């Protein structure tokens, strides 16, 4: 069970952490040319490996994938899955504040809603 | 190469016609869960023969891999690609009648956007 050159293997996948600026949207799709997704968190373990990496790399943000169809509504993870505040839960949380953040990237130590098309950093995963 | 048991094969795809009914994020699920994604029409030829299915199979709608962030904002394929109406427009198109209408099923030869969390049918995607 092999990971890419260059991607970094945590419990059952492997990842690419990508510095390099697009939106949401164009992280989306640089991860699937690669044959991979923005990161999905799934347990408490992935989650502090992933912190460990965007704590001590906090110049930017890194997208992943989570995100919204309505400007206040479900959080859905990349694979259609639902979210569940198991590890954190999505900072910016108030109603108006919220209003066409609909997308969602860690910075530091905290995963927070942000604009879709901001230009950030983005984590791919795919399984090891 | 192959595609799967009751998967079919055109251009470069196994697709999965899916005659249960789910939201549009518990069809991204089910087709995740498969290895899959929704389906990504490419190209005209893959248009036309979704259609044929699609066009003989009317009683439901099939819900496909692109949706919008906000109303008021571009439609992307699951892949994180920017939208072209090659082989069709999304259907329903005035600024007010599509609130909360943000992702899209074709029904029969049309391709609409509508309200993300309606139940239909589903079409899944794997590259061959
Ligand atoms: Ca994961
Ligand atoms: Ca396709
Ligand atoms: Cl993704
Ligand atoms: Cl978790
Ligand atoms: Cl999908
Ligand atoms: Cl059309």
């Amino acid at each position: 069970q092999s990971c890419l050159p260059n991607w970094i293997m945590h419990g059952k996948s492997c990842y690419l952490f990508s510095f390099s600026g697009n939106s949401w949207y164009g992280s989306k799709r640089h991860c699937s040319q690669l044959g991979a997704h923005l990161l999905k968190i799934d347990n408490s373990k992935e989650f502090e490996f992933i912190e460990s990496q965007t704590s001590s790399h906090r110049i930017n943000a890194f997208w992943i994938g989570l995100s919204r169809n309505q400007s206040e509504g479900p959080w859905f993870w990349e694979d259609g899955s639902a979210f569940f505040p198991n590890s954190f839960q999505v900072r910016n949380a108030v109603p108006q504040e919220s209003l066409l953040h609909n997308c969602v990237w860690i910075h530091g130590s905290e995963v927070y809603n942000q604009i879709c098309n901001t230009s950030s950093y983005s984590i791919c995963e795919k399984e090891l």
